[PDB]
């Protein structure tokens, strides 16, 4: 899977471990391993949510199966739980969007994993 | 809905307010509320269209519903006026990717849209 | 078709010519003229991968057909081949999310494709 985060929070707010803590975060929620998680985290955006300036996140999940109604609550708790806790920012300020990839439709390693 | 804009426009060419106009030009033609509009423009970015690096931009609309063919080319005759009256972007040097999100794969506010 | 590359390795390790070299190795797999084709390449970006920060990238292919297994496949082959040689990461640290648009789902010059 992999988790993009983009935010106008300050790189010097992003606190150390906060990558490592979200891949394994990650790995137990989703119940892939860890070895095929990336995380990608993009501070000092130009961002406004609702039409203000204040702290704001958007993000992305995507990942092959473990994306659905239930699951994607799952993650919204956890993820939206990280970014107040540990970037401060409110979760009515953080927007996530999940996908669902076919097999067919990701590359990694010289081919895709159908 | 979320707006994106990625471009190679140089920073202090992308005019303060214009978040804002993104933000209440989104809430008109898609009918959503401005509180749950967000807007990202990333300037300063190595980018080419048509094999050249003069100005351009990739951006995307995310919104759960209000997308189809018909209200994409509302969507894209004013985002495109905007780019080209604001940044200075010829509209076929943009490209805008536009995702009709399912509400169960939207998160906010610790949980989702479904 | 647009690619997307955002990698941690530094900007001065793209060579000088790495984005004139995908539009034109994209226009020879997507079969598409260089005209329509986008390329955006964002080094020195905060990501992880596996847990490490050793050089990763996550990327994005979007064409308006042009993408099914047999292609995803061969143009997993040919980029992950370009950014092992000229960016020296390692193939299985690169992701390639592949999506077939539909063309009323694409905004251009104003208008969309349907």
């Amino acid at each position: 899977p992999m988790f993009i985060v983009n935010t106008n929070v300050p790189r010097a707010s992003v606190p150390e471990g906060f990558l490592s803590e979200l891949t394994q975060q990650l790995a137990q929620a989703t119940g892939k391993p860890a070895q095929y998680i990336a995380v990608h985290v993009v501070p000092d955006q130009l961002m406004t949510f609702s039409g203000t300036n204040d702290p704001c996140a958007l993000c992305s999940l995507h990942s092959i199966g473990k994306i659905g109604g239930a699951q994607n609550r799952n993650y919204s708790k956890l993820l939206c739980g990280l970014l107040s806790d540990r970037l401060h920012i409110s979760p009515d300020r953080v927007y996530i969007n999940y996908y669902d990839m076919n097999a067919a439709n990701v590359g990694w390693n010289g081919s895709t994993f159908a």
